[PDB]
């Protein structure tokens, strides 16, 4: 889920 969570924070924060 990281690649979606995390691929959220590398794209949001």
């Amino acid at each position: 889920l990281r690649h979606y969570l995390n691929l959220l924070t590398r794209q949001r924060y």
